[PDB]
């Protein structure tokens, strides 16, 4: 799964941007 790798890295997951912020450290 090549596309497929980079597609789930940063796509359909804008919900998890959400505990992203406090992943700054």
């Amino acid at each position: 799964m090549p596309l497929v790798d980079f597609f789930c890295e940063t796509c359909s997951k804008p919900w998890l941007v959400g505990w992203w912020d406090q992943f700054k450290r």
